[PDB]
């Protein structure tokens, strides 16, 4: 599981 | 920006 | 910005 | 800026 | 920011 | 599990 | 699992 | 599953 919040 | 891999 | 899982 | 890696 | 997991 | 909050 | 952003 | 994106 990725999570990226950019 | 929001990248969800699952 | 959110995520939630299960 | 966030990253969650599991 | 925040994550919380288990 | 990798947390990276920059 | 990898990200790369600028 | 991947994603790139500017």
């Amino acid at each position: 599981a990725e999570v990226v919040f950019t």
